[PDB]
């Protein structure tokens, strides 16, 4: 399961507050493999589909508008248990519940400005990756650090 | 809500071990707004009042003497849920119980040298702010990061 | 000329050594604006054109092959004097001549593994940007830090 | 020795707004200098005109004053051997385009009008600037435990 | 109990991934006292004895082979509750269970490459210290930070 | 060439001020290979020999006494031009002349407390290595990062 992949996006607040490198560095130092990366301005149409599961929620409309309000950094990361572990590194949805050491615990205050999205499951990750990236934007490369991260 | 304030003080051990910048930087990167700051030598009289609720505890007298033994950095920080969140950033009173990622978890060993004080509630914060600062030392400024920390 | 842009690329050694976030963070903290970003595997054809001015140099062939051997992170950064200033942040071509504090001074040893490319002039930057990015990959966003970086 | 030399430093409003107060303080701490005074204040135009009196004839004087008064500043006094000259080196050239990486301005700024921090340019300026911004009872003497490991 | 000691070792993955400084720095900033340090290539015989309690486990053989595959940084740290607290800083054996903020939580993925060993009790620490170090490699020095870490 | 070695020692001030990890990390991130490491309490006799060339200087006596006053971290690092480049990373003998970005420029004030020693030439390095280390304390290991630092 070392080829598992997750979709992460730095939300517009992360770009505006200059935390892109900080966030990328946390996934690098953890040992995951970066397999796709781009800075994009997502359309409302794409974001509506990205957050389809939340269409009934009262914040859906403002969440979509906000995620479209500025650039996001879309990413795919690969490694064993990357989906679950990425969620742990990011921390709870509401930063007030995310402990220090997590991204949201260290860098945010409020649920509407919580810096980053990560897929919530392997199935969501597959859907999100296909939605945001073409297949030719996902790169296979020989990772020399693999020998020192895996048994 | 977002105008809530807490009182923090770097204790003399924090100054002596050169952790003032490190501590301030953790509150900055979290998103909170610095509204007051000074290096002072607090009197025993002020400290007796600051720690009034601990008058019956066996360590009261040495706690007061210690907090008066050297400079402290007094601070006020503003933001949503700043009192509770500041306590979480700092970690448990006893550093042995404070997880890594918190200030006391990362930087201290023993309860009598635990680097920093934060208000334990909104009501204590109001009392502590008034005790340590005059009203004209609390500054209102237009925070340009506000749009990216709050809805 | 606050709208000046430069092309930067993290070379394969930078990706392999997990210094992408570190590098991006240095440009962020300096105040420059990230306007394009992607992880790509560049073709030999593109790299031959990228390094056209070096066609007569003895290392040209291996430089092309090497830059095509693995993923690169291509970037565009915007700000006053960004081309010249980025070169200063990166440091001399030969890391042995790059002082500590620069990227190559802090992280590299030898000229062939020197982590990063930056455009050497405004004219080179224009050519390099057009070569590596389509116009719709360069984003305009309203920068909230701008008031505090520029008069 | 000259180990009791003092300098005046101020984080300018851009430094506060960009959340670089801790970063800046940390650089002076890790260098070994002793923090002897600190406060967050909103300086008046009158004080700033006097602070920058030597620049009254310069074309940017007016905008410099207005800007330094536009937001909170962190005023500081640091103590140590050669602290005035060495602080200037840590900060870097006035124009960030001339400040090398490793300096504060080299690492964190772009333009001369937004260059994060002020440091005294000489011992005499430092004495004047300290007196202008601080009362004597805001400068603290404390016994520095790291002193044995910074000095002979 | 401020003279309690623990044995820590950076495993070969920690050396290869260049995390020795990072690891040492976390113990320094916590306040503990470094009392012994060396880079060694441990023999399989020593490692078999080190991990004697795990002789029946299925991974014993590969654990021994791996710990002998490269240099290790052997260390002794001294301070109040250093054994238990070191374990907390390192995090759970399986990095998937170690929260962000811990060494394994921040830097590792899998139990077979988990960066570092720490003694699990005072008695194990005594045994491990004697096994890896001669008495004349353990140094007593006067710690100037002690006044600011201990009541 | 790439097998050149230098002797470095963190002086007692570096240990006391908790900068060992910070120092090691700078040599790691630069790309050099750690081939020996130990914490020792050097005798006055060894230090007199270490600094033999300075016997006539007025500060010789106090330099010896001071270097013997607490633990030092002795190290050997390997790589291309490591002797000269280590000196550049360390900075000028007198920290007042060492630019920010160097170890002494970032962390010290005065020549008598300047944190670290590095060999001043290849010949001094050979002498210093033999003086401080037995041959069996210098390790050969296969460095996986070498592919990304060297041609
Ligand atoms: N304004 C607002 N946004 C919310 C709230 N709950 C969730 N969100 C946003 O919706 C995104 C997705 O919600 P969810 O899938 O439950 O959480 P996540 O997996 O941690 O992002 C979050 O990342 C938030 O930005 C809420 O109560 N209010
Ligand atoms: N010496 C000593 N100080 C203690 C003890 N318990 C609490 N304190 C101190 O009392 C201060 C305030 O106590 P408390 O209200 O429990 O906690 P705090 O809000 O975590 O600071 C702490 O910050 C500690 O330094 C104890 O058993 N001994
Ligand atoms: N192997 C090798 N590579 C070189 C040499 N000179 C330059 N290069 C490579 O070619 C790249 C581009 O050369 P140039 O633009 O002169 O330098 P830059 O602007 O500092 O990158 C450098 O960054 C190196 O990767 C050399 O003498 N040998
Ligand atoms: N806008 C602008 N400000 C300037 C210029 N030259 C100097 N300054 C400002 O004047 C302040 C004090 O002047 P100076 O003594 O030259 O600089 P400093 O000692 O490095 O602060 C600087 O810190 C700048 O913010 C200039 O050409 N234009
Ligand atoms: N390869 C492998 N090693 C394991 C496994 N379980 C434990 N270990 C190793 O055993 C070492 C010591 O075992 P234990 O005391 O249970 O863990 P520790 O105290 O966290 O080191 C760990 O540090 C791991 O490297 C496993 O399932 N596979
Ligand atoms: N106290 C004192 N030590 C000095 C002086 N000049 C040199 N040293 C010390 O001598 C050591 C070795 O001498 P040198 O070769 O000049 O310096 P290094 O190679 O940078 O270590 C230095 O590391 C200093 O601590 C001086 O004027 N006074």
């Amino acid at each position: 399961g070392a080829h598992e992949r997750t979709f992460l996006a730095v939300k517009p607040d992360g770009v505006q507050r200059r935390l892109v490198g900080e966030i990328v560095r946390r996934f690098e130092r953890k040992g995951f493999k970066l397999v796709a990366l781009k800075l994009v301005q997502a359309s409302e149409e794409l974001l509506r589909e990205h957050y389809a599961e939340l269409r009934e929620r009262p914040f859906y409309g403002r969440l979509v508008k906000y995620m479209a309000s500025g650039p996001v950094v879309a990413m795919v990361w690969q490694g064993l248990d990357v989906v679950r572990t990425s969620r742990a590194l990011i921390g709870a949805t509401n930063p007030a519940d995310a402990p220090p050491g997590t991204i949201r615990g260290d860098f945010c205050i409020e649920v509407g400005k919580n810096l980053i999205h990560g897929s919530d499951s392997v199935e969501s990750a597959r859907r999100e990756i296909a939605l945001w990236f073409r297949a030719d934007e996902l790169l296979c490369w020989e990772d020399s650090a693999g020998h020192w991260l895996y048994e």
